[PDB]
């Protein structure tokens, strides 16, 4: 059922582990990543950029959304925005029945940035809606600080990673605790040597690629690291996954015939990563609250 | 506004003009299509065959039709079953909220294609859905006039598709029977449709094999043999092979000239452009632009009514 994101991170923190966030932008992401949570009994957060609401002229990625939703009812599933930007970006998100929001307003300074999630954070809890907001690495007590004004469920903490193709695992506890609640590592894809190697090896051009060792990313989830942000590596292994059909198939011409194999390439990578995770076999723990009924949370 | 495969049609017979009906199996191609047909304000028919809801594992694909429905309001939107082979099967596109349905059960003898058609033509029109079915490939022994007006009148089949020298494919063969099409259309009086009617442009086809493709030997039907029929009675086209190549172009085309390129917005999104690129000039040789303003849509509750 469509779970809010305070819920499904808020076991997390409970039994620590983490839950992994995955991009999508059209229906075989959506499918290859509903495909591994499901095998893997594992709570998930669906997430889509502005950029990716852009692509799937909102409407498409609303509607395969609540497939998921009804096709998987009985797996916890929050639909999360991913770096909005302003308030008219969540409040475009939440109307397409998203349950919850990233208000990125990490390039301002600490007032103006605890100011523009103040903001979201009104018009998001209004509704039930979940709010991750993120802060600058990131200095603790700022974070204690931040959360103490915005009131925000998540947040997404700077401990030496980013985005596309060690850290600072002292400064996580130190975080988590300071501030109690669920903490979020974007730039978290690994850069599987599988998924690299087959996309150069069949026509593609990814020499330097490099991520953020999964060990690393575990060490964080003790440390208090609720959500794991991955994007990188399903898009990688989609693209090899078809690189490969077209050398070894060339008449092929069917899109069946290539982004199916794209499709099984994404569950295939990440079924160790949610295992690793910690959330598989995590589905069944508990009753999704609404965001109706959530609202009472505020 | 969801439209019936009778009414639109039975508008474009009127007219003389056909709509043409684009197989979909994902987010993507159901997008390239209708950027075309908005952009020419053509009605449109959407197809999905059973391969295609078993590939989205049906609801995703019921979800993206009833996005298009609901983004472009104003452009009557056909939602169509294409080569169904039981009752289940347009019970189950019905129950996606298909407003039409192919039972081709084309290749049983006339009497098991008319009690399969028939038992379907009851289920479907018992709540408005049309139905369209087959009697009948390439240089083909074709159909035989006479027949199709008994296998009408005796199924009462909202359109009909006849072999005329048509064949599925992207390896087709030059000319079609359009003399058979004329007095088809006038014996039973009902839209015809033509199967098989990609024509592997010149332009997809060509991308292909310059980007690491093989498929050398390639033909469609020509355009303008499909400009003929559609004057001779013909009021659907059925097009596919055309869609999955004009996509699998694009992408080819991206891999080579950007083989740093991951993100599959950066390959979907122009095979999705490519698509509507090469509809545009489809459909207004289909004589179908600017018809989407014509009528107005009959749901299925109110088309109930006519059978
Ligand atoms: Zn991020
Ligand atoms: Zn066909």
């Amino acid at each position: 059922p469509l779970c809010t994101l305070r819920q499904m991170l808020g076991e997390a923190r409970k039994h620590k582990y983490g839950v992994g966030a995955f991009n999508v932008n059209n229906m075989e992401q959506i499918q290859g990543i509903m495909k591994a949570v499901v095998q893997l009994k594992s709570p998930v957060i669906l997430q889509c950029s502005r950029g990716a609401l852009k692509y799937s002229d909102m409407i498409y990625l609303k509607k395969l959304c609540e497939a998921a939703l009804e096709k998987h009812p009985d797996i916890p599933i929050c639909i999360h925005l991913d770096h909005g930007d302003t308030l008219e970006s969540v409040k475009m998100a939440i109307d397409l029945g998203f349950s919850s929001v990233m208000i990125d307003a990490s390039h301002h300074p600490f007032d103006e940035n605890v100011r523009i999630t103040k903001e979201v954070v009104a018009y998001a809890h209004a509704r039930s809606v979940s709010v991750e907001a993120e802060l600058g690495l990131t200095e603790p007590q700022d974070a204690k600080k931040f959360v103490e004004l915005t009131g925000v469920d998540a947040l997404a903490v700077a401990i030496g990673t980013s985005h596309g193709a060690r850290l600072a695992i002292d400064r996580v506890k130190t975080i988590s605790d300071l501030t109690g609640i669920p903490l979020v590592m974007h730039g978290s894809s690994s850069v599987p040597k599988d998924v690299k190697d087959m996309i150069n090896k069949y026509g593609g051009k990814m020499p330097d690629a490099v991520g953020v060792p999964i060990e690393s990313i575990v060490h964080a989830i003790g440390e208090g690291v609720c959500k794991i942000n991955v994007d990188s590596d399903s898009r990688m292994a989609m693209t090899g996954a078809i690189r490969k059909v077209f050398v070894e198939h060339p008449e092929k011409f069917d899109p069946r015939d290539y982004l199916g194999p794209g499709r099984d390439a994404i569950t295939e990578m990440l079924i160790p990563k949610i295992k690793a995770f910690g959330s598989a076999g995590h589905a069944g723990d508990y009753k999704v609250v609404s965001l109706e009924e959530a609202k009472a949370w505020y």
